[PDB]
């Protein structure tokens, strides 16, 4: 499912991810857009033979089991397919474990070089929610 912008931020808030571990939708929304482009079918594969999946790219090192990613820890105990549902639950609860892992969103690396400090605000703008 390629999510609209506020669609996203909805479900987003829907899943309680607005303000998780202190960062406001717009955050997450951002880095779901940089992510992928609120595409939850959304997979990229890592130079490191892992692949992100989903809308916010949660990577199958350490969060989602892939079957294919020596070392994957699967901390998110979900197949990485659970990570391109049309639901983002699973994606969600796994960027809330992703997101507590220490540094925080930086953990997506394309919010921390595209969203943090920026008018994440933006991303959820005009959006009901
Ligand atoms: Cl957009
Ligand atoms: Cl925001
Ligand atoms: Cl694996
Ligand atoms: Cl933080
Ligand atoms: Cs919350
Ligand atoms: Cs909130
Ligand atoms: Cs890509
Ligand atoms: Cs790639
Ligand atoms: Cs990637
Ligand atoms: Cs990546
Ligand atoms: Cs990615
Ligand atoms: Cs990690
Ligand atoms: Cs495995
Ligand atoms: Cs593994
Ligand atoms: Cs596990
Ligand atoms: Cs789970
Ligand atoms: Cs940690
Ligand atoms: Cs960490
Ligand atoms: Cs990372
Ligand atoms: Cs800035």
């Amino acid at each position: 499912k390629v999510f609209g912008r506020c669609e996203l931020a909805a479900a987003m808030k829907r899943h309680g991810l607005d303000n998780y571990r202190g960062y406001s939708l717009g955050n997450w929304v951002c880095a779901a857009k940089f992510e992928s482009n609120f595409n939850t079918q959304a997979t990229n594969r890592n130079t490191d033979g892992s692949t992100d999946y989903g809308i916010l790219q949660i990577n199958s090192r350490w969060w989602c089991n892939d079957g294919r990613t020596p070392g994957s820890r699967n901390l998110c105990n979900i197949p990485c397919s659970a990570l391109l549902s049309s639901d983002i639950t699973a994606s969600v609860n796994c960027a809330k474990k992703i997101v507590s892992d220490g540094n925080g969103m930086n953990a997506w690396v394309a919010w921390r070089n595209r969203c943090k400090g920026t008018d994440v605000q933006a991303w959820i703008r005009g959006c009901r929610l």
